[PDB]
């Protein structure tokens, strides 16, 4: 059977408790934590893409109001389609079942500047979505996972200090 387990899925939800943020800016900034996955059950002999997305988890934005995330208005209208495509794609299942996929250098950004960048709304709640994509399929079969543990909402600066002390902690 076909199974993506969340790498340090103990330290996502160290971060999920306090409500997670992620960093967005003109250039782009990567994750900490990195998304990192394990995977089991594909065909070690056939080839694949990973592809990493992010879904909008609210039809509102977020505000940080005394020390609490509260509904914060209207959201913006959704940002664009980005995928970013796992750089070791496409590979044998054998490749991504060996060690844990990790997708250390996706950058996100507050603004479509180019470089392969995942264009968020700040103070929108975002949840990473990871496809599987069979290569040489005439069925072009995808499967999708999401990651809950690893829902975030996207900031140009970080509303909690216990997030910015955490993201000193750990990283
Ligand atoms: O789908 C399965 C599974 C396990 C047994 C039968 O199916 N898993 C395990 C739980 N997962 C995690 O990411 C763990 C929290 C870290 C996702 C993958």
């Amino acid at each position: 059977e076909l199974r993506v387990g969340l790498e340090e899925s103990e330290l996502w939800l160290r971060f999920k408790e306090l409500t997670n943020e992620m960093i967005v800016t003109k250039n782009g900034r990567r994750m900490f934590p990195v998304l990192k996955v394990n995977v089991s059950g594909l065909d070690p002999n056939a080839m694949y893409s990973f592809l990493l997305d992010f879904v909008a988890a609210d039809n509102h934005r977020w505000k940080y109001v005394n020390g609490e995330w509260v509904p914060g208005g209207k959201p913006e209208p959704q940002a664009p389609s980005c995928v970013y495509i796992h750089p070791d794609s496409p590979n044998f299942g054998a490749h991504w079942m060996k060690a844990p996929v990790s997708f250390s250098k996706v950058k996100l950004t507050n603004k479509l500047n180019g470089g392969g960048q995942i264009m968020l709304n700040s103070l929108h709640k975002y949840e990473p979505r990871i496809h599987i994509v069979r290569v040489g399929d005439p069925q072009r079969m995808i499967t999708s996972h999401c990651f809950p543990e690893t829902q975030f909402i996207a900031v140009t600066a970080y509303q909690n200090e216990e997030i910015t002390a955490l993201k000193i902690k750990y990283n």
